[PDB]
């Protein structure tokens, strides 16, 4: 016989996050780091608080030569490009992070969220910084103009919002995924196209911090979402990766519209897109699934690439 | 005809993502703007949080061995248990308290330093799991968790709290929030203070002060955000509100010295460690900009215990 003189306080409690919104047949447990359920969530937390950096730390300064020699349309799209990067890293920040707390496998999912929603309101605080030393006041007033009034750029944060403040925390899941993995490889494509050519190296600095964030932020959200669908009926399961290639789809439709619109002027827009199309194939591949994207379709330049 | 305008400026004819997601998605979207501050004391307190970015892992726990080592098992059995109750309160705010600000923020900036609040709380929890992981047996780490779930008196602190957050009213949640740092964990702070007054856990207790470093800012900044929102009221609803921070407050005092009383009786701290509290519960309403109607006497702390507190780095 085994003899189980007392059970066990975990099975027997919630975390708060379950009490507050699901839950309140039982007391509610302390975070216990010393007994961890999942050795992934601990080398995220590691990760991810060993890579802490603020704008601050990036001498931008430096980029005033290299960016005085940039035509007045060129630096136009990059104030515009990188406001719009801002309000996706806003949206990120304010509302898709903090809304997986809840939805948490884990106690230290609910931390390293927590984390997510601090670090990427860095990002988007960190191009702020890149206008405060390169931009005139005019052209970022002219760039938050441009962001409000371009129905093509709004269409995507308005396409993902919903399933974040929805009940469905599957489909919340691969919103939350798409922003890192997806929304916005369209704008970083620029950054790195113009210091493949000796343009702007410092920028390209703090844009390489941010992906170094946003790669671990994809694959992330990408693993939970694959332990949780993993648990489903082969049915559900079924209908949740056809939700995944119909969301992504659309969203692919209304990136590719905004581009165009964005990059057509410049001649960039078909490169940007193959760009943006290489990494929508890693984001179905980090949620479990196979990219159907050619080769032809997904080309990089080496020298891009090389930036990435 | 002299006055009309032509020219509508961004701000006011979008909203930020937040309002957009949970109040009105007539307008479109703005993207957060660094460039121009509507509030600068949202700069001041984002600059500090985040040049005062900490891990546990900096503070070299294991030195506190020797001390640790001095103390019976009553008292190990008592840091790890009180402990464990902090990491509850924190778990509580980083999760669900300091997450549920963002969306009633007056300025883009808030938002973004709740966002940090959340996150760095979370660092706070995790600290006590760097220090059991040193000085603790597995057996006192899960004995604590155990006692935490089954202690009512602590529990019910919380459960107070969190319906606010849940609920509808943005002042109400926002006093809650100031609350938790500004107030209801000084109870269990005064325990590793009196240890390092006399010179045991002295690493422990730096942890305790960066910490206090984060607390003391998140209990200002809630108190100055409240302040901004309750002069926005009709001087009626203003008296009302008073009178509710003077009430909820009444209640979590009754509260936390029954919890406090329970913890501390066996140990000849409870008195002291009320007056503590008390202390803070003071700090919490000045910050809320009311004066304390407590008495010197009352709020008595020994100087050796506050030279501790007021200690700094
Ligand atoms: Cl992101
Ligand atoms: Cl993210
Ligand atoms: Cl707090
Ligand atoms: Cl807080
Ligand atoms: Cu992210
Ligand atoms: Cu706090």
């Amino acid at each position: 016989n085994i003899l189980e003189m007392t059970k066990n306080y975990y099975d027997r409690s919630v975390s708060p996050v379950e009490y507050a919104y699901f839950d309140q047949s039982q007391n509610m447990r302390a975070i216990n780091w010393n007994k961890i359920v999942d050795e992934k969530d601990l080398e995220v937390w590691n990760r991810v608080t060993q890579n802490f950096w603020l704008p601050e730390n990036i001498p931008v300064s430096n980029d005033l030569p290299s960016w005085n020699e940039l035509d007045d349309d060129w630096q136009q799209l990059i104030t515009r490009t990188f406001t719009g990067l801002t309000l996706l890293d806003t949206v990120q920040s304010s509302i898709g992070d903090v809304a997986q707390i809840k939805n948490s496998l884990t106690e230290q999912e609910q931390v390293i969220y927590a984390n997510f929603a601090f670090m990427v309101g860095v990002h988007a605080r960190s191009y702020g910084t890149i206008f405060s030393t390169l931009c005139t006041s005019e052209q970022i007033e002219e760039a938050h103009e441009w962001v409000v009034d371009n129905e093509a750029l709004q269409a995507r944060p308005k396409a993902l919002i919903p399933f974040y403040t929805a009940d469905d925390p599957l489909k919340s899941k691969i919103a939350a995924a798409l922003m890192p993995g997806f929304l916005l490889y369209g704008g970083f494509y620029l950054p790195f196209y113009l210091s493949a050519r000796g343009k702007l190296p410092n920028t390209s600095d703090i844009i390489r911090l941010i992906l170094r964030d946003k790669v671990i932020h994809n694959f992330y959200s990408g693993y939970k979402y694959q332990l949780k669908v993993a648990k489903l009926s082969p049915e559900k399961q079924a209908e949740m990766k056809q939700f995944v290639f119909d969301l992504l789809d659309k969203m692919i439709g209304l990136e590719k519209t905004y581009l165009h619109q964005l990059y057509d002027g410049f001649g960039l827009a078909d490169e940007a897109i193959r760009f943006s199309l290489y990494n929508a194939g890693k984001f179905l591949q980090n949620l479990g699934y196979e990219s159907p994207f050619t080769k032809e379709e997904t080309r990089i330049a080496p020298e891009v690439f090389a930036q990435l």
